[PDB]
């Protein structure tokens, strides 16, 4: 089996992605985030805190035939932005793009964190992450692409992000025609249950290529490129008027400047950030400071590929018995 789903930004910035999720009989059609930092997939639902839903589609368990309480578990989860969430669980039938997974957990949101209820673009997220990640409690569950793997061509699935424009999630397959030249396939650690790699370096604009291990996440549920601070200087000293602005919380840049691309390695092969893709615009209306969309890591902990680099890509998340990352320029 396959299934292709199209993936839309929920805002003019590409903030994050919506995908629309059929769960349940018959059908409940949720937007949700695709996360590949993380293992659950949790839905705002009648169930969650009527003061916390402000404009989100909810799953009701009741009216679907297919939904079945799994009796006892709970979850509650966590994420690097501060946000949270947490409930019971269901199984239930979930399709995606044509490809249908029964008695997948679907984890109904009881509360959800401000800044969930104050997006009303995003129902929920469906996890992409190692299922040793999921949080369900006492036993944990699998996530979708898990739970499809088998069944899958292809034990694989593909994020194709656009800039400022819709894209592509594919299970099972991967389209050839979606990219340009091949795709370099680079090692994946699963010891912290990421999609975790090791760039092979970086050049700023049309500088010189610094050949230097970077080791971070494939993680599509996170909007910026947040990489360790010395890379992240060496990039924002070539934009005049640059500067870190600890009450802003990172690299702003006059609204007037040209941004110079970002290019990470992937062994051998390149994938170039073109610089419009670093513009997070106005850190308020009308003010003629922007937000920069490469950031410093430095006490998240981890360095982060997210959205910014990985939609300059097409990306394969590769799932066989030991899984490894693939990266196409397009």
């Amino acid at each position: 089996s396959t299934g292709s789903a199209t993936t839309t930004p929920i805002d003019s910035l590409d903030d994050a992605y919506i995908t629309p999720v059929q769960i349940g009989t018959p059908a409940q059609t949720l937007n949700l985030d695709f996360d590949t930092g993380s293992s659950d997939l949790w839905v705002f639902s009648s169930e969650t805190t009527a003061s916390e839903v402000d404009g989100q589609t909810i799953y009701t368990p009741s009216k679907s035939t297919t939904a079945k309480l799994l009796s006892g578990a709970t979850w509650s989860i966590s994420y690097g932005d501060g946000s949270s969430s947490s409930g019971d669980v269901y199984t239930d039938t979930v399709s995606v793009g044509g490809l249908t997974v029964t008695g997948q957990a679907v984890e109904s949101a009881k509360k959800v964190s401000s800044s969930f209820t104050e997006d009303s673009t995003i129902d929920g997220l469906l996890g992409l992450a190692f299922s040793t990640l999921n949080t369900v409690s006492p036993t944990q569950q699998k996530t979708f692409f898990d739970n499809a793997k088998a069944s899958l061509d292809s034990p694989v699935f593909t994020a194709d992000l656009g800039y400022h424009a819709p894209g592509t999630y594919n299970f099972g397959f991967i389209d050839t025609t979606a990219y340009t030249g091949s795709i370099t396939y680079t090692a994946v650690s699963t010891k912290q249950g990421f999609w975790e790699w090791t760039s092979t370096g970086y050049a700023v604009g049309s500088g010189t290529f610094k050949s230097t291990s970077i080791d971070g996440i494939a993680d599509t549920g996170t909007t910026l490129l947040y990489l360790p601070a010395t890379v992240v200087s060496a990039y924002w000293a070539q934009v005049s008027g640059a500067k870190s602005s600890s009450s802003v919380g990172g690299y702003v840049f006059p609204c007037s400047a040209t941004l110079p691309s970002f290019t990470f390695g992937v062994g051998s092969a390149r994938i170039v950030i073109p610089g419009d893709y670093i513009d997070f615009g106005p850190i308020s209306t009308g003010s003629s400071s922007c937000f920069g969309g490469i950031q410093s890591s430095a006490g998240i902990g981890i360095n982060i590929f997210g959205d910014v680099a990985l939609k300059a890509a097409f990306v394969v998340f590769n799932g066989a018995t030991t899984p490894t990352l693939g990266f196409a320029s397009k």
